């Protein structure tokens, strides 16, 4: 053991995350009963959230991975006519998600909903929907659970943060 | 709940996987004490193994994702001079891993070791090393825990399989 949280104001334990992710998985399973969703993980930050979330959705489903920052990595599976669920790590300005939604809508999916681990509503620059949200937080420098701190710390099992000064 | 195992000969519970992944994470943490590994997840199949494994390695580390089947997705972070750890879902023929190793060695990393969830040694067509292995199995059609069955079932929290006939 060596996992150490930062001194920032945002702190979410692995247990709190686990419980919240299972609740979200449950809601998705419920809302999509009778359907076969297609989950798209936004790399790299959402990969752990994606891994825990899919295991909490008892439904037949497919998935894909996309990297955006400008489309870094493209989709491989069709989305036309599919019930798509975008899986985001964090939504702050909403600029990236807005682009992604327009990009997906262009292919005419049957529907699209968004699942996001974190949301910083005070940073919104554009209106974007979040149907399944893990936690709403203040605008602090957060990391862990897939999110990085200069490429490091994505392996922290919890979400933590640092102070503005540091 | 609705997760159902196939009728195949290979069956590995979520609990067995969890325990094994924590043991592997422990070994890596031990072997790499004093170092900063760079873990490369082979998409799409190894993403869940990757998520659980990194959370079991109490060390500062970075990561990247690559998709190969022909390089489908390329690396973004440098590996030259880095202690690299390839994270594979399954090694059967060893052809794909062999290519990947040659591709990485070309960039002159400080070192390279391989972590793989599953291994089907009876399918080997070329010699490749596996330093951290989850489980060795027979040549059965396996899926779950990130591995797909025609794009479906990657969300199963356990590893299961089907019979040759089906």
């Amino acid at each position: 053991g060596m996992f150490t949280p930062g001194n920032g104001p945002v702190q979410i334990s692995a247990e709190a995350i686990k419980k919240r992710v299972e609740e979200l998985g449950g809601e998705i399973a419920r809302d999509y009963q009778g359907k076969t969703p297609h989950l798209i993980c936004v790399l790299n930050g959402a990969f752990i959230f994606m891994a825990d979330l899919v295991r909490a959705i008892p439904l037949p489903l497919t998935m894909d991975f996309i990297a955006i920052s400008e489309l870094l990595k493209d989709l491989r599976l069709p989305i036309h006519g599919r019930d798509v669920i975008v899986v985001e790590d964090i939504v702050d300005t909403g600029l990236t998600l807005s682009y992604l939604l327009d990009y997906l809508e262009a292919r005419k999916p049957a529907s699209v909903r968004v699942a996001a681990l974190l949301s910083k509503p005070s940073r919104r620059q554009v209106e974007v929907p979040i149907h399944y949200l893990g936690f709403e937080i203040e605008d602090a420098y957060v990391y862990g659970y897939g999110l990085d701190r200069a490429q490091f710390d994505r392996n922290l099992p919890f979400i933590t943060s640092i102070r503005p000064e540091e």
